[PDB]
């Protein structure tokens, strides 16, 4: 379940192709390993 995109520059890609309606781009938005929407 882990996104790979790092050298995508010329080929436009997107973590797993999931946008808009998914938004993720946002990956819960956990602080690290154990981190949380807390976000301080």
């Amino acid at each position: 379940t882990y996104h790979v995109d790092a050298n995508d520059h010329d080929q436009s890609r997107k973590s797993q192709q999931y946008d808009l309606n998914a938004l993720h781009k946002t990956t819960k938005s956990q602080r690290h390993l154990g981190g949380s929407q807390q976000l301080l």
